[PDB]
């Protein structure tokens, strides 16, 4: 009951089976393993995200370090909002260039054969990095992600993770010193116009981390749930203007980012239980997006739901909390919509009569960020 742990293999197997017992029965669940509380109720979670004075979180220029173990937001957001119209042909090519090898076979794994690389490549365009280097970059990003997400690492993984983030610095740092004097129109160049080299590397790195994982996760998650609800897929195929709805419901239904940490600046009460200073709470987004106080039939994937509030699903005043909520809302919400919309449409254009593979076994993994282990599809 309160004896159960949200860091367990058991929980990590299927977080969705325990959210309900978590609200209603132990909403502000203490995690003995750390000095961290886990908050499962929608309205609590949302109050926490709306009030980042009481519940602070790291700056964009703060080098990330393992989650388990304020004016630039706009400068990023806008110069990401100005970016997306420019990067749409490049996102489109990436999708086409990366699908290209797999057509003809009529067989792909949208996660491992395509997704990861696609997202990596879109971010590399956002940062103006040379897409020849996408193998190195992916491997490096992954090693770092591994260090941030993980509960624990072996000395090897940790030694690899250190290496990866060493390599990235060796790679990006010369690009930063270059663009300071010869800036293109890419994000790195823009950041050089009022922060230090190392500051900018941190921001760049946090934008590398932020903009990659969730985007490939969502693509795969949406396609999977559309295929798992095939008339909703047909709905989307016959009217492509539903893709924002399919995207939004996927985000509500299986948020790629499951946990949003916040540090407590003071003593304060969320719900009923009292929590002391400097302790860190964890917003359980999965649990909040499945809360029947916010959504009706919450455990039903329905792209046509009336309370989705599609009108706003890709903003800070949204109904689901997959981008967070309010002032500290995902900086690339507008970007994320476009990116996924584009690629989805191409995936759907090129993979005619797309379906799941014979004897494919769906499986999610992740505690802090969660998505499919793979998505084995077949098509003409
Ligand atoms: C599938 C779509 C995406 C989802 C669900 C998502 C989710 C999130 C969430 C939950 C946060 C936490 C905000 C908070 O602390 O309350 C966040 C932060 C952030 N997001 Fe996103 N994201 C997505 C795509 C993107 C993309 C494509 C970009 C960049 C274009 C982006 C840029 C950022 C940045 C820069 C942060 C700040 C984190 C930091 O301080 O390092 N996101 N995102
Ligand atoms: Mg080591
Ligand atoms: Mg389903
Ligand atoms: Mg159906
Ligand atoms: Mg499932």
């Amino acid at each position: 009951i309160k004896l159960f742990s949200v860091l367990s293999d058991q929980f990590q197997n299927n977080p969705y089976a325990y959210f309900s017992q978590l609200r209603e029965e132990d909403p502000v669940h203490y995690e003995e393993s750390i000095d961290s509380y886990f908050i499962s109720r929608y309205h609590d979670v949302r109050y926490i995200l709306q009030h980042p004075d009481i519940f602070t979180t790291k700056s964009l220029v703060e080098r990330a370090e393992p989650v388990m173990r304020a004016k630039r937001r706009i400068v990023v957001r806008s110069f990401i909002g100005d970016a997306l119209d420019h990067l749409s042909p490049l996102i489109k090519q990436n999708a086409e260039n990366l699908l290209a090898p797999y057509l003809e076979r009529g067989k792909s794994d949208l996660v491992n054969d395509f997704g990861k690389t696609f997202a990596v490549c879109v971010t590399m365009d956002m940062l103006g990095l040379d897409k020849r280097d996408h193998e190195k970059i992916s491997e490096w990003h992954s090693g770092v992600a591994d260090f941030i997400t993980s509960i624990s690492q072996s000395p090897e993984a940790r030694a690899h993770s250190l290496w990866c983030s060493e390599q990235l610095s060796q790679y990006l740092m010369p690009v930063i010193k270059e663009r300071r004097v010869n800036p293109g129109s890419d994000l790195i160049s823009i950041l050089c116009t009022a922060l230090s080299d190392k500051d900018i590397l941190a921001l760049i790195l946090n934008v590398l981390l932020a903009a990659t994982e969730p985007a490939d996760k969502t693509l795969a998650l949406m396609i999977y749930h559309l295929l798992n609800n095939p008339e909703q897929m047909n709905d989307v195929l016959a009217d492509r203007s539903l893709v924002p709805r399919a995207i939004a419901e996927t985000l509500r239904y299986k948020p790629p980012v499951q946990l949003i940490p916040r540090q407590l600046s003071q003593d304060t009460v969320v719900g009923g239980m009292e929590i002391k200073k400097d302790t860190i709470v964890f917003c359980m987004i999965g649990a909040a997006n499945r809360d029947p106080e916010a959504f009706e039939q919450p455990d039903v994937f329905n792209i046509h739901r009336e309370d989705l509030g599609i009108k706003s699903a890709f903003s800070g005043a949204a109904r689901h909390l997959a981008f967070g909520s309010g002032i500290h809302n995902c900086v690339g919400t507008a970007f994320a919509k476009n990116e996924i919309e584009i690629v989805a449409n191409i995936v759907l254009d090129k993979m005619r009569n797309i379906r799941l593979e014979e004897d494919f076994c769906y499986a999610e993994s992740g505690l802090y960020t969660r998505g499919p282990v793979s998505l084995l599809v077949a098509f003409d």
